[PDB]
């Protein structure tokens, strides 16, 4: 096969882009490792202070927090979600149809892994290294650096391991200790043994089993109803996993003795136009077998013939039941990838439609550019930008679309040029700047006034603290394709410098690259992308994304800027990860019936909402409206989400259940998103629709005439 974790240039951002250090700097990090802190990853809390320390890190199926100061010990705490609390809003008009409005997971001290010694001390905590899938995190006394506990905390971990070095065991929970088995043993106080089945008084009943891996056993005294304590101080490793099912402890037992540390990650491409990723596990020791949860998309992607499924499930934060694997690694293979390039499958419109279509596209072009993408921010500027590069587009590959006016094609063009060249000379309203702290681009607007911004971190949608970056870039990496490909000439070299430093801010695949993280807002292992960026004082429900299309959107324009320069392994990549989004789209976020991995108040919403590593959220950013709910989820429109991303199977069930009875009552621009989405399963309804509605800001009549004209089950009404 062919490698996809290439660089995509190793061009300095700074000719481009003046340089700052971020304000915002990482507190507990390993400042002596050339480690690169992530910004949008699932262990980026575990690098600052949060509020009341409720910061959680979530690997899965364990959530973790860090020194949060209920049941007094302090130390790292587990919570196992075994099961969901379904809130509900106050029933309004704006969304008529729906009971379950979120998701939620109890913070409950399920169980803590401290000391005695830290009864009247707080430990100080650092991140002592990370990678993509894993963070090793020492928690020490202070002033005694010598007394110590090592946690490898690594995505899918079935057991919490805790290295203990010169330190007294101590295991609390919120809960009561009701019954403790020590070595298989059944009354007594005081216990003694390698294995402890401890069992609480939750509902449902949460088991724990303990094992100890040192030289020396373990002696624990049950101190209180909630409280384990052991003799003394102890060095070597202890174990903890909570057992899912009794029938499943010899599973436990027999890996009991092998722990992750950390994944190595790695892509390849095939001429049976297919893709892979492999992830091989790091490990402590050969000795045995890795047991390792799977979250729902792993299970259907994964190449079996080096892995066991078992039978062994336990809830996840928010992404449904997770299975254990056995094996060291895992081939994930996605076998059919998008055939989408710049235009629809079909590039001709219905005949019929011709003459309405060039008459629309005529007036848009009319458009006053100039208030339609200097917009106050760089995101509404983006649209704004690629809605007119779709115009561009299909009036200069008339050949295929057959919207031939030669004159309008290269007004179209040049209006687009002169549109969109003050971002590319980074004279815009919010220009960008280069990051040496975090190795990535920022807009100016959220910095502190120092150095010319606002002082508000929530300015460009905190795309100063990295939040939104594949949202906001997404666009400018489409137009830039668009405005490459059909004039590979103009402003060249600045062109290929400036849009790449945006793809490799977003999606950097290989730390070659000095001047980018890696894989910023892609997360090889949830398999879709991240939005929140940096959150001071915590995300206390962990990173979040809201738009899926527009995650898309970028990964469309890293694919048509690999076909606009010839560059396969960024083309290749491209595609895998919208393949990955595809797959994991269809289990977690737009929920056809019978999805198995939330509940079914939850299921018959149909999208997610915003979705958090610790909740869902059935509303947005910007208004709980069901028409933004759904809406938000439909827009860019473009062949990638037209022709692959959304399907009719869930464009349809959304439709009976939800938009129909609320699409034609609409008098917004969400009108035009709507019925745009409706073109994929009723072209014929649509059309007549899409030539009186309102078009969204990121919109064009004429596009969307031309994207429902093109439909091959598509005719007059
Ligand atoms: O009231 C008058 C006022 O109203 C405006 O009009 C509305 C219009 O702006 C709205 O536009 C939509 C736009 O918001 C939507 O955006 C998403 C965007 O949400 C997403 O962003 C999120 C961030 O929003 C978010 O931060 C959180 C913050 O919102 C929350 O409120 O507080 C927290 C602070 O304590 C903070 O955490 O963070 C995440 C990352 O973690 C971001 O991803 O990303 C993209 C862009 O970034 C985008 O998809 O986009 C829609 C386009 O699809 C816009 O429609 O639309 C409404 C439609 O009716 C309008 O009401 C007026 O324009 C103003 O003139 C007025 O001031
Ligand atoms: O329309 C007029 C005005 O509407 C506002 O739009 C609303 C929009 O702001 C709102 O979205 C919800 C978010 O506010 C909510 O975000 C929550 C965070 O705010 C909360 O943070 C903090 C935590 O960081 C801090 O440490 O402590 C606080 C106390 O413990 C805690 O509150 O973070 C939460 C997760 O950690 C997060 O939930 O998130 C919701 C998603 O669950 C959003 O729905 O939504 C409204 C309806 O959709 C919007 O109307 C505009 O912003 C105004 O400018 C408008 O004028
Ligand atoms: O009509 C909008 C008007 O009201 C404002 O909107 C509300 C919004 O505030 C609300 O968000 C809450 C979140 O705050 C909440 O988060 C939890 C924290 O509150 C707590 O401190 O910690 C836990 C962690 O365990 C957090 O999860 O989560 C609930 C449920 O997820 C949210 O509902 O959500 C409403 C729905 O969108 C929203 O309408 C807005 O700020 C006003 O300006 C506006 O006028």
């Amino acid at each position: 096969g062919d490698d996809l974790f290439v660089p995509v240039s190793n061009f300095d951002p700074k000719s481009i882009f003046p340089e700052i250090k971020h304000p915002f700097e990482p507190m507990y990090a390993n400042t002596e490792n050339g480690k690169i802190v992530p910004t949008n990853s699932w262990i980026s809390n575990l690098f600052y202070p949060s509020a009341d320390n409720l910061a959680p890190t979530t690997p899965d199926p364990y959530t973790l927090r860090l020194l949060d100061g209920y049941g007094g010990n302090p130390g790292l705490t587990i919570r196992q979600p075994s099961a969901k609390v379904l809130g509900s809003y106050p029933p309004t008009n704006d969304v008529p149809y729906t009971d379950a409005g979120y998701m939620i997971n109890s913070v409950v001290v399920d169980l803590r892994l401290t000391s005695s010694e830290w009864s009247d001390v707080v430990p100080d905590r650092q991140v002592t290294d990370w990678d993509h899938l894993s963070a090793n995190l020492r928690l020490s006394t202070p002033q005694d650096s010598n007394s110590y506990i090592d946690f490898p905390i690594v995505r899918g971990m079935a057991y919490i391991t805790a290295n203990y070095n010169n330190l007294t065991p101590q295991f609390l929970s919120q809960h009561a200790i009701i019954s403790v088995e020590a070595d298989e043993k059944k009354n007594t106080s005081t216990f003694s043994g390698r294995k402890f089945k401890i069992t609480m008084n939750d509902d449902p009943t949460s088991t724990f089993i303990i094992y100890s891996l040192g030289d020396k056993p373990l002696e624990l005294r049950k101190q209180d109803n909630s409280n384990l304590v052991a003799s003394k101080p102890y060095t070597g490793v202890i174990r903890v996993a909570k057992l899912p099912a009794p029938e499943f402890e010899t599973l436990l037992d027999a890996s009991r003795a092998v722990w992750p540390t950390g994944g190595d990650i790695s892509a390849r491409s095939d001429d049976n136009n297919g893709a892979s990723y492999t992830i091989k596990w790091k490990t402590n020791s050969n000795e045995a077998p890795l047991l390792t949860y799977a979250y729902a998309h792993h299970l259907t992607s994964i190449d079996d013939s080096n892995v066991k499924r078992t039978d062994m499930t336990l809830q996840s934060a928010t992404k449904g039941p997770m299975t254990a694997l056995v094996g060291n690694e895992w081939t994930l293979r996605e076998t059919e990838l998008s055939p989408v390039e710049w235009l629809p499958l079909q590039a001709a419109p219905n005949p019929t439609t011709i003459n309405e279509i060039m008459t629309e596209i005529n007036k848009d072009i009319a458009s006053n550019y100039t208030q339609e993408t200097a917009k106050e921010d760089n995101y509404f500027s983006g649209k704004g930008l690629q809605k007119f590069a779709m115009l561009a587009l299909i009036l200069n590959k008339s050949d295929q679309t057959q919207l031939r006016n030669p004159e309008l094609a290269q007004i179209a063009l040049d209006k687009l040029k002169a549109a969109f060249l003050p971002y590319l000379q980074n004279e815009q309203a919010d220009p960008f700047r280069y990051d040496t702290l975090y190795k990535g681009i920022v807009a100016k607007a959220g910095l502190p006034t120092s150095m010319g911004g606002t002082d508000d971190l929530s300015a460009e949608f905190g795309h100063s603290y990295y939040s939104d970056h594949h949202y906001h870039q997404g666009y400018f990496v489409v137009t830039a394709a668009i405005i490459h490909h059909l004039d590979p000439t103009w402003n060249a070299d600045r062109l290929k410098a400036w849009t790449e430093a945006l793809i490799r801010d977003v999606n950097n695949a290989n730390d070659g690259d000095e001047y980018f993280a890696a894989f910023r807002n892609w997360d090889w292992f949830a398999g879709h992308s991240w939005a929140g960026g940096i959150k001071p004082d915590g995300a206390l429900d962990g990173r979040d994304q809201e738009s899926v299309p527009e995650s898309v959107n970028f990964y469309w324009g890293a694919k048509l800027w690999g076909l606009a320069t010839g560059n396969t392994p960024l083309t290749k990549l491209a595609s895998l990860q919208l393949a990955v989004t595809k797959r994991t789209t269809y289990e977690y976020f737009w929920m056809l019936d019978g999805n198995k991995n939330r509940p079914e108040n939850i299921v018959r919403n149909k999208v997610i909402g915003i979705y958090f590593e610790q909740k869902t959220d059935y509303t947005t950013y910007f208004g709980r409206f069901l028409e933004y709910i759904h809406g938000i989820q439909q827009l860019p429109m473009t062949p990638e989400l037209m022709e692959y991303i959304r399907t009719p199977e869930f464009v349809s069930q959304e439709w009976d259940e939800k938009l129909g009875a609320i699409a034609p009552t609409v008098q917004s621009p969400w009108a035009g998103v709507l019925y745009l989405n409706y073109a994929i399963i009723n072209p014929a309804e649509a059309y007549p629709a899409l030539r009186k509605v309102q078009m969204d800001d990121g919109q064009t009549r004429s596009y969307s005439l031309y994207l429902t004209a093109t439909r091959p089950h598509f005719f007059r009404r």
